[PDB]
């Protein structure tokens, strides 16, 4: 929580495709999803996510905003679990810094689309395997 | 939970070095690790570890056993993700089954080692995102 592999850690973060997000339910389940990280930036502890209001991650966030984020490297060599709390804002000021070509094409009105959710995970613990 | 592509996810686990099995502390927070899975037969709904009986995870166990395991093929093509519950069993009989010669050295007292923890996973939720 107040300590460094931070540059390394950031580096294997940028190399890998899908962070799995796990959440856990009304019921107390634990569940979780593919995403592709928008934005990690450790030191100000922010790792954000561009989705969409009606999935089930950010059903489960409204209720518990509770999150673990894993990433695992191609080369199986680096590993990190991230535990953290994740917010739900609208900020159309953060949203176009995080705006790309992909999400144009899969949001049918743009950054204008009512099914947009940033999602913010501010980070409190970060576990990692690195080698070697 | 009743239905298949079991087939192919298995498969999919077999080809995968370490599962990240998340889990939840007494605060509520979420964690996960890295292991390697003992045995996995999603018809019998059993994934099973050899864990230590000092790891956190077991530690988290204890109180919930809700968890979750996630899984990426080097390939970043092919994810799944296990909802389940989570049991520390004394099973001998097991334990036999599920024994390696890696475990022979990393454990100093062997199959009678103190330390020795099984985790069997009975999932009750499976998704994946397969390729293609």
């Amino acid at each position: 929580s107040n300590q460094k592999h931070i540059d390394k850690i950031q580096a294997v973060i940028k190399d890998v495709k899908f962070a799995m997000i796990s959440t856990s339910n009304k019921k107390g389940d634990i569940h979780a999803w593919p995403m592709t990280t928008s934005e990690v930036n450790l030191d100000n502890k922010e790792i954000w996510f561009i989705g969409d209001k009606t999935s089930d991650v950010v059903k489960d966030i409204q209720d518990d905003a509770r999150i673990g984020l894993t990433y695992a490297t191609q080369d199986e060599k680096n590993y990190v679990s991230i535990s953290g709390d994740a917010e739900l804002p609208t900020d159309k000021a953060k949203l176009d810094e995080l705006w790309s070509p992909v999400y144009s094409a899969f949001f049918a009105n743009g950054k204008e689309d009512a099914n947009i959710q940033l999602i913010k995970v501010v980070p409190h613990g970060v576990e990692c395997w690195l080698s070697g």
